[PDB]
């Protein structure tokens, strides 16, 4: 542990070359399998989410989103408490990379990336946008607790989680809504998919989405 | 160290993937679990999902398993039986159905590993399930049946080990087939057989 | 660790493990290399250097980037150039390349020994007899060149067959196998820039997988 890798960063410094799986220790020594992207953008990133299919269901209450749920066969959520435990020490970065049904790739990079812990219902502390073809759709959403379903710590008088077939950091309601529901490209109805509102806006839903976190 | 796939989603592994096991003999198995599907802590022996392996394999071969972890295996006739079962269905459409069974156990090579199920409790997928290699006749039906239908099974009304051919087929039930599901004509996309204590 | 473990994907079938997947083995100079152990196939065994099968991964890529490997364990890679060497430097690796086309029909090339050399002699490609395969021999004629990249020009062409076909290869002038081309899914138009294998399926169809892989003989 304490010689051990903590990151996937550390990883790829060790001459692990290859995306993947790869356990590495967080800082209390509990070790923990993460996805590790050692390509884009100078390579490694732990991967927290990713959607490319439609296989696995992101609608999911509290619970499910605390502990993590999906297959290391394809789409996850690394789960909040494992989210928290990757950010606390507070200075990782995050990028957003998205992927449309046309293989055009955008992105979004953010300089500083935190979630609190569950008593603080794992708020959002975003530090600048520093640039990204996709735009900035996470500013919005700073300084906001996670809601799901059956925990409604939104700002509207309804249900935002409900509203848009999702689980994030809403306020009243969204920009962006990457737990949404796979939809597919193009859909009539208004910002339940993987939607990005400066990318491709409320009515497209992307192919790939992945959000992941590396040392700053 | 764990024992089953249920101990490691007991133990705070909540993603579905390939994880080491410890078989009643202490011999280590890595082994897929499924961690998602119906609260959990399944473990995979059978999957089809892209026709990337073959499954038209002789008795040693199935014995041993085969195939691979990136994709389609059977997990071995000597680990099964060293081991509830849920069959899980998905056709090119996207459309998810599912089995489900009482009990579940294979009987060693000695006993040829016979099947001893159980009762179907329920599933949307139906009823098509309540060991023969094509090197090794044992077919209920006289005859062949493995050479017939180009697959490995308890021989039928399901063939699961039959041939990936991706959804309607005109040849006759020798495909990935549940009769209860999508028929004779018609193989899915995914398959798995899994099972929980 | 070293003193005890496998040290080729042959080891491990030896072992007892039948699934292909990813297993550490233990170079010859006892660094650990996760690889992918083709269990399955014409007896299992097999280290796999090159995996092609949905163009998830970018294959046109530099010097740098071939030397130390690139892609994803979740499909698509090259082992590098680097890890190539060490596992053939020394003893016979044999070599199978498997090609399955988009009507899900299979061939495969076998040869008898198997060498990519030093970063210093280029990785030159030393390769023994053809053994027997359903897709004819189409490397042969790559026998005894450096490995090219786009901004590595070390082929036999005037021009830069690295940027030409796509790819990056023992390039000579230029090539009748491109595994490294671009995932152009089938029948293509353009000319030999696909994973294409001359005696195979030909210059205008790339197949829908590759994969290259080495075992001791
Ligand atoms: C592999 O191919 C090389 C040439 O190809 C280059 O090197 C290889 C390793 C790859 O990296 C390729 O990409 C390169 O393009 C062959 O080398 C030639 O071999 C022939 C004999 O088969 C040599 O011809 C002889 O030359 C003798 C003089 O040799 C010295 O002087 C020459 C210049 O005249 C010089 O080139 C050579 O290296 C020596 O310094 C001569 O006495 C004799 O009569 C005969 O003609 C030829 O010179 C070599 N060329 C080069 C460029 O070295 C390898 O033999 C071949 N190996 C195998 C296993 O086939
Ligand atoms: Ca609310
Ligand atoms: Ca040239």
């Amino acid at each position: 542990c304490l010689t051990g890798p903590r990151t996937c960063k550390d990883l790829l410094d060790r001459g692990h070359f290859l995306s993947g799986w790869h356990t590495i220790y967080l800082p209390d020594c509990r070790p923990l399998t993460v996805l590790c992207d050692m390509d884009t953008d100078g390579g490694g990133w732990t991967v927290f989410q990713r959607r490319v299919d439609g296989s696995v269901d992101f609608y999911r209450d509290w619970a499910t989103y605390k502990q993590g749920f999906g297959s290391r066969l394809g789409e996850f959520w690394l789960g909040n408490d494992n989210i928290h435990a990757l950010t606390a020490q507070g200075t990782s970065e995050l990028r957003t990379d998205l992927v449309d049904f046309e293989d055009n790739y955008q992105f979004a990079k953010y300089r500083s990336f935190k979630v609190a812990d569950e008593a603080e219902k794992y708020n959002l502390v975003l530090g600048a946008f520093v640039e990204g073809s996709a735009g900035d759709s996470l500013t919005f959403h700073n300084n906001q607790s996670f809601s799901t379903k059956d925990q409604d710590n939104d700002l509207n008088t309804g249900n935002c989680a409900v509203m848009f077939q999702g689980a994030w950091w809403y306020k009243n309601c969204h920009t962006s809504n990457l737990n949404g529901r796979y939809l597919r490209g193009t859909h009539g109805s208004f910002a339940n998919g993987i939607n990005w509102k400066s990318g491709k806006g409320y009515n497209y839903s992307y192919k790939v989405s992945e959000m992941k976190v590396r040392p700053a």
